[PDB]
Order: C-alpha cells, then structure tokens, then sequence
C-alpha cells in the first residue's frame, strides 16, 4: 500500500 500511498498523496495534494 505504499506505493498506492505514494501515488494518491501526490495527487491529492496537486489536485
């Protein structure tokens, strides 16, 4: 789950 982490995280933050 790290990598999903990672993933929306970064998204969340940018969008």
């Amino acid at each position: 789950s790290q990598d999903y982490l990672s993933d929306h995280l970064w998204r969340a933050l940018n969008a």
